[PDB]
Formats: structure tokens, sequence, C-alpha cells
């Protein structure tokens, strides 16, 4: 296992923490993408923030207005909440 | 350091290993992007992979076509691979 492919690996496991595990189509509802995001990236987010920054921030990952994310959504969102992405601005 | 925290630290190590460190933005150029590949997926990518294959999935990350890509792109990209993106289909 290569440093990505590990890394990756653990990307995942957080992600099937919240989401299902037998679902077919792994998906995080809003609430649990809030847990999830307190959690793992506490020193950006906590129970603090605003719960209507984390909601406008889920809507405009959910771009088919399901009510769920993604794992690409939500590695998407990982990578640009850490390595700030300009499309932000 | 979350196990999330600590997955993205080592995929951004592994984008700094190709791309530079010392640009204004970090980007990875085709080549740098194909030498990665091979490298950190040897199980899905092999230096015996067609290089048309990478050449045609480097063009539909490079979306700006300005020869490129982010770590935003890149790791949509890891993230498909892994988890294969029903969005191939
Ligand atoms: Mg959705
Ligand atoms: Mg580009």
């Amino acid at each position: 296992m290569s440093d990505t492919q590990k890394a990756m690996a653990m990307l995942i496991a957080t992600f099937h923490k919240y989401s299902g595990k037998e679902g077919d189509k792994l998906t995080l509802s809003k609430g649990e993408l809030k847990e999830l995001l307190t959690a793992e990236m506490s020193d950006v987010f906590g129970k603090t923030t605003d719960k209507a920054s984390l909601d406008n921030i889920f809507k405009d990952l959910d771009a088919n207005a399901d009510g769920s994310v993604d794992f690409q959504e939500y590695i998407t969102l990982i990578a640009c909440i850490t390595m700030l992405c300009n499309e932000f601005f």
C-alpha cells in the first residue's frame, strides 16, 4: 500500500463511520456530515460554529438537492477546507 | 490531529513530491501527474498502462485546458479511482 492508498483508506473509513456500510450507495445526510466535520475537523469547525454556516456548506455541496452527499463530494469539501480553495472566492 | 487531518496531510505531501513547494499555486503538469499515478496507484496504473489512457484522464481533469491540475482536481481523481465513481458512466 502506497501512502496515497493508505490515506484514501483512512478517509473512506471516516466516511463509513457516519454513513452506512450496508447501503447500496454510501451517502451522508446533512446531520451526519455536520457530526463528521465537528469531530474530524475540530480546529476549523466546532460545536460552537454557526449551524447556519454548516447548513449553507451542505446546500452548496449537495448539488442534486436530495439531502445527501456522496464520497466524492465529501472529499472535495475536505480538500477545499484543508488547502483553502480560491474557488471559495 | 484527527485521522482525517492525518490522511489529508499525507495526500498533500504526495502532491508536493511531484508539484512544486515553492510556486505561488501548486499544480501538477501532465507528465508530473502521470509519474504520480504510476508510483502511488501502482495496482491500478502501471508503466505498462496505455499512455493514451493517462493522457485522456488528464485532459478531462484539466478543465481549464492550461496543462496543469491543482490539488482539488487531483484528489477528485484519486477519490474517483478508489471508490469507483458512477460518474465514469
Ligand atoms: Mg445530494
Ligand atoms: Mg488546468
